[PDB]
C-alpha cells in the first residue's frame, strides 16, 4: 500500500507485464541494501512490496528491469534498467506510486505522492 | 467504461484534478462533432464519457484543456491544450485509456487499449 | 529562423526522417489556415519554415504525420497524427524549438524557447 | 565526440544550465569507476566528455544532479538524481546523445544514436 510500481509499454499500448522490480534502501554505511522485490502483474502493477512499519524514512532506489523485459520479448533495447532514486517518508508516512512508460530507446518516470 | 482519461501533474507529483476534457468524433462531412465532455476527479480520472453502444467506430479527438488547468493554478503554460486523435473500434469494441503527464512546457500521452 | 521542429524515434533511437509536418495559424474566424510545411531531414529536423517578419503573435498548430511514418516502417500505430498547439508571444524568448519523441502508442512533446 | 549529454527543463521550457553530470564505467568487479564529468552549458549540453579511443564497449552510467538544479531554482524535487545506464556497442552507430527532460516529480530520457 505504501509503495506501488506501475509500468506501461509504449510500443504495444498495454500494461508492461512480468517486469522485474528490485527496491534497495541506502544503509548507514552508504551501500544499497536489498529492501524488496517483485514482478508486475497482468495490469502492469506491483503491490505488496512493503508495509507502513518497514517503510521507514530513507533513500530508496527502485530498479525496473527494462532490459530483461524487452529481451524476454525478443527485442534489443538501449538501457540496462530504469532507476528511480528518492528520499521517502522524511515528513512522516506517505504513499508513493512510481510509474514508468517504456520504449526500447526511451522511458519516462513519474511519482504520485499522497498523504494518508 | 469504454473510454477513460487519466491525467497526472509532473510538477506537483499528483493527479491533475479538475482538468476539462472534450471529446469529438469526425462526422461524414469531415467536421468535428461534439461527442462527450467532463472533468477529471480527485484521482485525476474521468469515467462515464460514453457507452459501448454510442462509442461506435470512428476517428475521435480527445482534447485535454491543459492551459485552463495551469491558468486555474495561476501558472502561464506553453500549450493551448493536448489533443489525442485516433481511430477507435475499427476491429470491434475495445476499451481505451488515454493517459497524459503534464508539465508547463511539456506533456506526454499514451494509450492503453484492451479487448473485452 | 524563429521556429524549428525536431522529431525523434523512441523505438529505433534515431531521428525520425522524412516525416511530413504542417504548420497552421488560427484565423479570426477560428479556422486553421495553412502557414508552412515540409519534411524532416536526415537529422529529424525541419528548418526554414518561416521568418521573423511572418511569424507574428498568434495561435499556431504544428501537425506531425506520425501515422504515415510508422506505416512506412511496417508498424501499426495508435494516433492519426501528433498535434502541438501553442501561442507565439513577443514578450518571451525569440526562438522556438518544438520537439516530439514518437512511439507507436505514445508521444511526448516539449518546447525549448530561447534568445 | 562519441558521447553527448543534453538536459532540458520542462517547467521553464529552456535548456537546463549548469547541471552537474557524472559518467561512470562499470569495472570488472561490478563497481562504478569515475569516467568523465562536467556541467551543462548555456545550451544545456555537455560536450567533450570522452574520445573515440577511450569510449570502449562496456556498461556506462550517466548521473545527472537534478536535485541541486531544482533546489537552486528554489523548487523542491522528488528525485535524488537521474541515472541513465546503458551498454556501448561497436556494431551500432558511432555517436550517442543522451537526452533528459526534467520536471520536479518526473523525468524522461532518450538515446539518439547515429553515424
Ligand atoms: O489506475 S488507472 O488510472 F486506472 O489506470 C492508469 C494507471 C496509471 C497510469 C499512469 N500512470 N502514469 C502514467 C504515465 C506515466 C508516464 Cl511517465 C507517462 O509519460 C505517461 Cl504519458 C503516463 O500513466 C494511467 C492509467
Ligand atoms: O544534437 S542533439 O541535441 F542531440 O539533437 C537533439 C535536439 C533535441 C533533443 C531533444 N529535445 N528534447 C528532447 C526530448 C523531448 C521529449 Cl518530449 C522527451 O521525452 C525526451 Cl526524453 C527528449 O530531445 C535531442 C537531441
Amino acid at each position: 500500500c505504501p509503495l506501488m510500481v506501475k509500468v506501461l509499454d509504449a510500443v504495444r499500448g498495454s500494461p508492461a507485464i512480468n517486469v522485474a522490480v528490485h527496491v534497495f534502501r541506502k544503509a548507514a554505511d552508504d551501500t544499497w541494501e536489498p529492501f524488496a522485490s517483485g514482478k508486475t502483474s497482468e495490469s502492469g502493477e506491483l503491490h505488496g512490496l512493503t508495509t507502513e512499519e518497514e517503510f521507514v524514512e530513507g533513500i530508496y532506489k527502485v530498479e525496473i528491469d527494462t532490459k530483461s523485459y524487452w529481451k524476454a520479448l525478443g527485442i534489443s533495447p538501449f538501457h540496462e534498467h530504469a532507476e528511480v532514486v528518492f528520499t521517502a517518508n522524511d515528513s512522516g508516512p506517505r504513499r508513493y506510486t512510481i510509474a514508468a512508460l517504456l520504449s526500447p530507446y526511451s522511458y519516462s518516470t513519474t511519482a504520485v505522492v499522497t498523504n494518508p
